[PDB]
């Protein structure tokens, strides 16, 4: 009798560590799974907050007849997930606590960075990918050893709609680094289920919107406030002869009505600050000041960012507008349209609770007979996706192509030595390309390209740059040196690893992938792509095709498996920053095309795959006339 009877023995004898178990989602499935009869570990950094759901779980334990209830849920407080060694730490007090975990509940979650990817440091995203990605593989790699020797277990990454599906990308503006680690928690479920099997079983869920938006519509407000003055003074800029630093002079007074009745400021100013007073809430400091500080700063940096030439302390003495900057009746307002937005994309037009999903996922931990698989214990969502993996494709047209000619090329790569020398010789002998820029990561590379491209290199048409780990340099010195760029093809630096993905059931799986080797396979197949494009989203009129990485006949099972790990977890990237790179003034395209096919299955047939590469390259980098 009871509504916890649906539960009483469903996991009895099951350990589970539960990550960011304090709180929502994590901290629900924590007190579901203890009902159940699991033994649980609740971790997370709050160590008040985790006492409390502590003493909750025991004594509804305890209220449904459990004796020793304290032997039935421990915590783990003060732990960090993007930390290795507390993950480490962690690990020793469940396995002191418990012995072998059976269940990984990767649940824990940070926000992230909540910018467009221009706006975006580069190491928030790495603590976020720390975080809410590779975290979630040290974990498993420490706790699935135990879990092969003993003959079963269950890995389960808690993701999100906000990661995609199987086959199509979501666009998740403004949150590009915390969409990623999504699509990289469902990726990791969906390409090491065949390696794992048949002892761990390992899925994803994905709830849709679960159960204030007011916090959500204030970072919108500021940011399109931020939106709005970059694209007016780069519009600006196109048209008037005074520099960007005098340009910004104009807003110091930080006032929109002497803005907009100034007569010597560029009409795209003068009608951006009509704009602020006609569409303002009057008792809202915004209608009548142009910025503040914070505002200001993220502005300086995409003009720094964008190469343009400013001091530092430019904004030292901006007057600062009274608060409130943007009013209740405004936060309100894009709340409420941030809301009905969601409930009208949900095909139930109602929302789950932490509660309802978390039971669904419980019930869902019951059935053995699942892996690889993405559960949704809430969906019907109507928003748009992008299929990926479509195949079949052609050259683009004659007059998209002509228009490569005398264009300004970036290739960046290393390791795919084979594709950069055909791509630079298509642009350059096929398609009348004035130049190509080669920025490669070393001297031996750069001097690998310079012998593979050597009659081009002595003609002037072939520069080599050596970008280090400091790529947004090199594209710094490229276009000081070269000139801004129309395509721009970025290829990793390095190469898949070529280690196993799962150890053997009675070995110490010394020689698999480490929680160090999956955080590098990130940097060089993320991270990567991230930096260029977020220097490149500032450069109008480039082409972006972001390259994944390449698997041949000589290529491991694994190396197959993480190359399909990265393709899925960069298309969310790339659907992402598609829809920020809308809100620039400057004219960007970013698109990825992958060189790993779906089936893994001679001199001849090798030049023709090269040759459909060549070809889906030219059909996102040749411009379409204006
Ligand atoms: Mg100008
Ligand atoms: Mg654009």
């Amino acid at each position: 009798v009871g509504w916890a009877e649906s539960l009483i023995g469903l996991h009895l004898g099951k350990v589970a560590l539960i990550t960011g178990g304090s709180a929502g989602i994590g901290g629900q499935i924590g007190r579901l799974l203890a009902l159940s009869g699991a033994r649980v570990m609740l971790a997370a950094r709050d160590r008040h907050k985790l006492e409390q759901m502590q003493a909750m779980i025991q004594s509804e334990l305890a209220e449904v007849g459990y004796t020793d209830v304290e032997d039935r849920v421990h915590i783990a407080p003060g732990c960090d997930v993007s930390s290795e060694a507390q993950l480490a730490d962690l690990v020793e007090r469940t396995l002191s606590a418990f012995g072998t975990v059976d269940y990984l509940i990767n649940n824990a979650g940070i926000a992230g960075v909540e910018e467009m990817v221009i706006d975006m440091p580069v190491e928030g995203w790495r603590h976020t990918l720390f975080a809410n990605l590779i975290s979630n593989y040290s974990l498993m790699r420490k706790l699935a050893p135990l879990m092969k020797k003993q003959g079963s277990g269950y890995i389960l990454n808690v993701s999100s709609y906000f990661g995609g599906e199987k086959d199509a990308a979501i666009p998740a503006p403004n949150r590009a680094d915390y969409a990623v680690s999504k699509a990289g928690q469902r990726a990791m479920a969906e390409v090491f289920a065949r390696f794992l099997g048949p002892e761990i079983q390992i899925n994803a869920i994905a709830p849709g919107p679960v159960e204030l938006f007011a916090r959500r519509a204030r970072l919108i407000l500021e940011n399109k406030r931020l939106n709005e003055l970059h694209a007016a003074l780069i519009a600006a800029a196109r048209t008037d002869e005074r520099s960007m630093h005098e340009l910004v002079e104009l807003l110091l007074p930080n006032d929109v009505a002497a803005l907009e009745q100034n007569p010597a400021a560029p009409t795209a100013l003068r009608e951006l600050a009509r704009r602020f007073r006609s569409e303002g809430d009057p008792a809202a400091s915004s209608s009548s000041a142009l910025l503040n500080r914070s505002i200001a700063a993220k502005l300086l940096a995409r003009l720094h960012n964008g190469g343009y030439v400013l001091p530092a302390d430019i904004f030292a003495n901006l007057p600062n507008p009274p608060d409130p900057f943007f009013t209740r009746a405004q936060i309100d307002r894009e709340a409420r349209k941030v809301r009905d937005g969601i409930m009208g994309m949900l095909y139930l037009q109602r929302m789950p609770t932490e509660f309802d999903v978390a039971m669904a996922t419980v019930y869902y931990l019951a059935d053995r007979n699942v892996s690889g698989e993405t559960f949704h214990p809430s969906g019907g969502l109507r928003y748009e996706r992008t299929p990926t993996g479509g195949e079949l494709f052609g050259l683009p047209s004659p007059e998209r192509l002509a228009e490569l000619v005398g264009s300004t090329v970036y290739l960046i790569g290393e390791h795919l030595t084979e594709h950069l020398n055909l791509l630079a010789r298509a642009y350059l002998e096929r398609y009348g390309a004035r130049q190509v820029v080669m920025i490669v990561e070393t001297e031996t590379g750069a001097e690998t390209m310079r012998r593979l491209l050597h009659d081009h290199v002595e003609a002037g048409r072939l520069m080599t740059i050596v970008a280090g780990d400091q790529i947004e340099a090199a594209i710094d010195q490229a276009i000081t040196r070269y000139g801004r760029p129309g395509p721009v093809v970025c290829t990793p630096f390095r190469p898949l690893p070529t280690v196993p993905l799962v150890g053997r059931k009675d070995s110490d799986w010394s020689t698999v992938l480490s929680e160090a080797e999956f955080a590098e396979l990130c940097e060089h197949q993320l991270t990567h792509h991230f930096r260029v494009a977020r220097k490149i989203a500032l450069s109008d009129g480039a082409s972006l095709a972001l390259v994944t990485p390449e698997t041949t006949a000589t290529s491991t099972t694994e190396q197959f498996a993480l190359a399909n790990f990265i393709k899925t977890t960069l298309h969310a990237f790339t659907a992402t920053i598609g829809v920020e790179s809308e809100r620039t003034a400057q004219r960007i395209l970013i698109n990825q095309v992958d060189l790993t096919r779906r089936a893994r299955a001679d001199p001849h047939e090798r030049q023709q795959e090269l040759e459909r590469f060549i070809e889906a390259v030219l059909l996102v980098t040749a411009p379409l006339p204006p």
